[PDB]
């Protein structure tokens, strides 16, 4: 999809949601 797995690192931006545990 959009650079590494979903959308800008695994789920969205930088890990899951902004930086891994969102």
């Amino acid at each position: 999809p959009q650079n590494a797995k979903l959308k800008i690192k695994r789920p969205v931006k930088v890990q899951p949601i902004a930086r891994r545990v969102y």
